[PDB]
DNA sequence: TCGAATCCTGGATC
DNA sequence: TCCAGGATTCGA
């Protein structure tokens, strides 16, 4: 262990080489200074009685370039329960024990969570330990975990040593914890001297935030044709990075056909930065250049584009071959779990951030889709094929298209991923690096321990998941989970401001709302607004009005009217109803506690219990049964994980193959032994939830809900000030305002993601809090505010869709929907408020609130309050101009969300269920998908929409019958062809046939046996025909086949159909024409023949015959 | 002959 | 990290 620490030793004077080579000269003087805390990191350093030991080191950057790094010791702890009465003498055990290898044992009590009487004030013991090196607390963790695992089986010294907790926290993030250390502060640091500890605090004047140098790259390189490049037998043709607004290019003279002359480019006049070339006459020269300038820059920030799959990989493969390290020269490396991570600079990664937070839909998430969608300009592509010969021919233009993604990921990077990350950091006392690696899982648990540390509780332990629960009768189950709220389309078509509906609304229905006017608007002024009634000047004006109009709705029960649309949302409604229970993870209760609870007194007014939905998942056999396999496999010898080890009785396996060997047999049992395997079963189960357990989770989400409302004022009063500044034109004003606006900005968004979290941690396999309670109170007691939502609504008018937490509806245009009250309040003199919302926000009221929700007054006198509260409302979005609502071809079928509508500045103002494609798809049924939405604009009424709608349709299936040979034959393939890709090797099939195994099979004659030699394969293809029957898996054939030459093209022609004495070989004649005439027709009945029928409009297309299942229902009907 | 139940493999921006 | 889509098997 002793040359295990001194090759530690080295590894710490290699780091600190390497911080000397960046600058990060450390600390060593006597005095203090102020910065900013950019990063920190783990490392054991020796003392000066030469004992090793662990440490904290925390990275510095001033306000100049200057830098630092400072290093705090701590000794890690972990706590271990103890039966009654041992503590004295289980610590004269451990100490006489482990001499030497423990450092102090301390008694301290706890806040527990579980202990009988809790509230009362009582506590328990538990002992710490503490360590001088985390190798020791393991081994010795190693040692007492199985005595206190025997006693859970049970359930010499160490048989009354009963419970350890905290064992595991990672050794870095206990020290920001303990000593409320957090990132992207400004800080304040004195070094005393080594017979003192570093002092260190955090500032709070100081608001202005420094700036660190950033550099992002990307490389281009050859391939050989139709396969992807090798990274041991590929070069590098040119490189590129951009830094700070400047950038850099180097290509390789010794391919390109001549040399780069310095240029200058620019999407949009945001994007100010210019090139520069640096050119070689050899590649080991470029790699060279590139490392000399870097270490000469050595800028702190290093942001790529996907850098695990391509890029780092390529260049650490083409290092060697030179004699080069860049492990040595920048000092990245790879590391266990496969990225690449550096000692003082931290790789930085786009494609992750829009993975998990972007939003933006499926299939968006390539490059240049999300680059135009934020940046708002069009990056242009070259094939990957042309690219390479393109080099050859006309340079310049090959290096203004690679130029491009150099300036698109720098400012992508700037401009949205620069300010979240640390802004968010600034709560969460992770690295920058890991918060945006990590899920959103482990992320909202490294802030709820903070809370939970500073009320003094004690951690539970993680709750690994069981192996096959015995249910309440003794079934073995397989899975449970709550009943989940749903989404369907209610029904389908087109709607628009302007052509006219029909309703039929329940004439006594309006009754129930004339006859409570007043009370509601009054709750819509006071409940919302504070402003007091006594304020308001025509109170009796608009509710005379409101009268007369529902007066005018009850005249006439059903009616022809042009629709409005509306979109009802409950915004964050699952906070909110977390808000309104006390829901908290430890305070669902068992029953059989308030059998002890002092406070079950007559009278108790503080149970409150609620309702939700399990189901059951199960194997039928019963549980005598499974004993009696149990009593067969107590018989049986299984080889181990090598069978060159011996054999092993059930006795020695391990849980993870006895669970599967005894599943597998039971159901091979029951497969036999019973008609149907699998029972599935709903259940109502009722829980009572503790009001008064400790409150700072409720307290934790309140004070995250405020402060975002706090920020988002504060965002608006900054953007006015922006304003000013535009207007002024000072350019110093504009910086700093500006600056404070993307401030705010920033951790108002962070602030939302955070607290959207907040609900999803709470259900997630393994997590330190859990409880399937809390999944099921909150989501069916919300689904169950939608159904009274939709059972409201639908008696004034058809709901249209029915969201997870909204509903899209239309209402009558007489129906009253907005209206200004006026006052005297020289704060607001008149204020306006829309009916529906009233609506809604007073009929949740009367149901939902609480009655019950309590609060302690004074610790030592144990009073507690009574009080209620509320939290759901209901938000308004409307109107829009149309909306397009598409349905599936067959019977009744239920759905996924589809829908479109559009703004009445003609904006696509939202659209879903239109994917962008997985696995590829064909040009054509694109174009016509973004086609027709134009159509939709056009028409006077029903039929005339129509009209407009087949005058485009038509267009396409014309030309597919025509063949419109008058179209350039090139083209017809850039229209019809499919691209799908696959990752393994052709052996990787086996015996195995599809369209890309046949055209791996059908391809290789073309040119040999390499491109299945090695790995991956990409291709292109079409139908054939000729072979009629045999199924399309077989008769694909790829593209190339055209491109080669006449004999060879004649002869595989004459062999791939079994053709014996065809003449004519072109792809007019070879095409199987009518296949993706199939393809149209199964894309134009679901967008619009369906539609049609479904309101009774005549069939738009005699082209195209309905699905005969609607065929007779329709001529049945008529 | 026709309908329901069960077990299986793939998905990652490429 | 499990849902969704097709093929196989059993009952009437
Ligand atoms: S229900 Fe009342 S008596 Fe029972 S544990 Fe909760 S607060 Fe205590």
């Amino acid at each position: 262990s002793s040359v295990s620490a001194l090759k530690r030793l080295e590894r710490s004077q290699w780091t600190d080489k390497m911080d000397l080579r960046f600058g990060f000269e450390r600390l060593k003087e006597p005095g203090e200074k102020t910065g900013w805390l950019i990063n920190m990191h783990p490392t054991e350093i020796l003392d000066e009685d030469k004992r090793l030991g662990s440490a904290v080191d925390y990275y510095f950057i001033q306000d100049d370039g200057s830098r630092f790094k400072v290093a705090l010791p701590y000794k890690p702890y972990f706590y271990i329960a103890t039966r009654k009465g041992c503590e004295r003498e289980v610590s004269s055990f451990l100490s006489k024990k482990f001499q030497g290898k423990i450092a102090k044992v301390e008694t301290v009590p706890k806040e527990d969570l579980d202990l009988p009487n809790h509230l009362v004030g009582l506590k328990r013991n538990y002992i710490r330990l503490s360590f001088h090196t985390v190798e020791d607390l393991v081994k010795v963790r190693k040692e007492i975990s199985p005595a206190v695992k025997k006693n859970r089986e049970q359930d010499d010294q160490l048989d009354n040593i009963v419970d350890m907790r905290e064992y595991d926290v990672p050794y870095h993030i206990r020290l920001s914890i303990d000593l409320k250390i957090h990132v992207a502060h400004w800080y304040n640091v004195r070094y005393r001297g080594n017979a003192f500890p570093v002092e260190i605090t955090r500032r709070d004047d100081l608001v202005e935030r420094p700036d660190p140098v950033v550099l992002a790259f990307d490389i281009e390189t050859t391939k050989l044709p139709l396969k992807f490049p090798d990274a041991e037998t590929d070069q590098i043709m040119m490189i590129s990075y951009m830094i700070d607004g400047q950038g850099y290019l180097i290509t390789n003279r010794e391919i390109v056909s001549e040399d780069i002359e310095d240029f200058e480019f620019t999407p949009k006049p945001e994007y100010e930065g210019p090139f520069c070339v640096f050119n070689e006459p050899d590649e080991a020269h470029l790699i060279q250049r590139w490392f000399e300038h870097v270490q000469e820059t050595k800028p702190t920030i290093m942001v790529t584009y996907n850098g695990d799959f391509f890029d780092w990989p390529f260049v650490e493969a083409r290092a060697a071959v030179h004699g080069l390290s860049m492990q040595q020269e920048i000092g990245f490396q790879k590391d266990s779990q496969g990225e690449y991570k550096a000692p003082q600079c931290i790789h930085m990664d786009c494609l992750r951030w829009v993975k998990r937070d972007s939003y933006l839909p499926v299939g968006s998430h390539n490059l240049k889709a999300a680059a135009k969608a934020k940046l708002g300009y069009d990056p242009v592509e070259l094939d990957p094929e042309d690219m390479c010969r393109m080099a050859t021919e006309q340079p310049q233009t090959l290096a203004t298209y690679s130029v491009s993604d150099a300036v698109a990921t720098y400012y992508l990077y700037m401009k949205y991923v620069h300010p979240f990350i640390f802004a968010l950091c600034t709560i969460i006392p992770m690295e920058p690096d890991e918060v945006l690696r990590k899920g959103s899982g482990t992320l909202c648990e490294a802030l709820l321990m903070v809370q939970a540390f500073h009320a003094n509780i004690i951690f539970p332990n993680k709750q690994e998941q069981e192996f096959n629960k015995l249910t309440d009768d003794g079934h073995v189950l397989d899975s449970e989970t709550y009943v989940g709220g749903h989404v369907e389309a209610l029904e389908s078509g087109v709607f628009r401001s302007d052509i006219p509906c029909r309703f039929r609304m329940n004439p006594a229905a309006f009754d129930f709302l004339l006859q409570r006017v007043e009370k509601t608007l009054r709750h819509a002024l006071e409940e919302e607004e504070k402003v007091p009634v006594e304020q308001v000047t025509n109170f009796e004006e608009v509710c005379d009005e409101i009268k007369s109009k529902l007066a005018s709705l009850k005249d006439v029960p059903s009616r022809i009217e042009c629709p409005l649309i509306y979109h009802l949302d409950v915004g964050a409604m699952y906070p909110n109803i977390i808000l309104t229970n006390r829901l908290q993870p430890s305070a669902m209760v068992d029953e059989a506690t308030c059998a002890a609870c002092d406070f079950n007194k007559p009278g108790a007014n503080c149970q409150r219990k609620m309702a939700w939905q399990w189901r059951g998942e199960f194997m039928p056999a019963s549980r005598s049964e499974y004993h009696r396999i149990q009593h067969q496999l107590e018989s049986e010898k299984f080889p181990p994980l090598f069978p060159e080890g011996p054999a092993r009785a059930f006795h020695e396996l391990s849980r993870e193959e006895q669970a599967k060997y005894e599943k597998r047999r039971l159901a091979d049992y029951c497969r036999k032994a019973y008609k149907k395997i699998h029972i599935t079963k709903v259940e109502e189960r009722l829980t009572t939830i503790c009001q008064r357990e400790n409150s700072f989770y409720v307290d934790t989400v309140r004070a995250f809900r405020d402060r975002r409302y706090e920020f988002k004022g504060l965002h608006k009063v900054w953007k006015k000030k922006l304003s000013a500044a535009v207007e002024v034109g000072d350019a110093a004003e504009v910086k700093r305002c500006k600056n404070m606006e993307v401030l705010y900005d920033s951790l108002q968004l962070a602030h939302k993601c955070i607290l959207n979290s907040f609900y999803g941690y709470v259900m997630r396999k393994g997590a330190r809090w859990y409880s399937m309670e809390m999944a099921g109170i909150v989501c069916f007691t919300g689904a169950n505010i939608i159904t009274q939502a939709r059972e409201l609504i639908e008696q004034i008018g058809r709901p249209l869709e029915l969201d997870t937490d909204g509903i899209w509806c239309v209402l009558p245009n007489s129906f009253p929907e907005n209206f200004v009250f006026k006052t005297t309040n020289v704060k607001k003199p008149k204020v306006t408020i829309s009916y529906p919302g009233a609506m809604l926000n007073i009929m949740v009221k009367e149901g939902f609130t609480n009655d019950q929700y309590q609060e302690l007054a004074e610790p030592s006198s144990l009073t507690y309050v009574t009080r209620s509260e509320n939290s759901i409302f209901f938000e308004v979005d409307g109107p829009y101009l149309a909306m397009i609502l598409p349905a599936s071809k067959e019977e009744g079928k239920k759905l996924k969300k589809r829908y479109a509508v559009f703004n009445e500045d003609g904006s696509l103002a939202e659209l879903k269920g239109f994917e962008v494609k997985r696995r590829g798809e064909l040009q054509l049924i694109k174009i016509f998908q973004s086609s027709v939405f134009e159509a939709f604009l056009k028409g006077s009424t029903l039929e005339e929409v129509y009209g407009s709608v087949a005058k485009v349709a038509d267009y396409w299936l014309d030309v597919l019958y025509s063949k419109a040979a008058n179209m350039p034959d090139s083209e017809l393939f850039e229209l019809i062809s499919e691209n799908r890709s696959m990752s393994r090797k052709l052996e990787d099939y086996g015996e195995q046939k599809s369209t890309s195994i046949s055209t791996a099979k059908r391809l290789a004659e073309f040119l040999g046996d390499q491109m299945v030699k090695d790995a991956g394969l990409s291709c292109r293809y079409i139908i054939s025909r000729k072979p009629e029957g045999s199924p399309v898996t077989e008769r694909a054939i790829p593209l190339a086949i055209f491109q080669a030459e006449p004999t060879v093209r004649k002869h595989f022609l004459r062999k791939w159909l079994k053709s014996s004495s065809l003449q004519d070989f072109d792809i007019r004649a070879i095409l199987d024409w009518d296949y993706y005439i199939e393809r149209l027709g199964s894309a134009i009945q679901k967008i619009i023949t369906i539609p049609a029928a479904l309101q009774q409009v005549k069939n738009p297309v005699p082209r195209v015959k309905h699905p005969d299942w609607l065929h007779k229902k329709l001529l049945e009907k008529n």
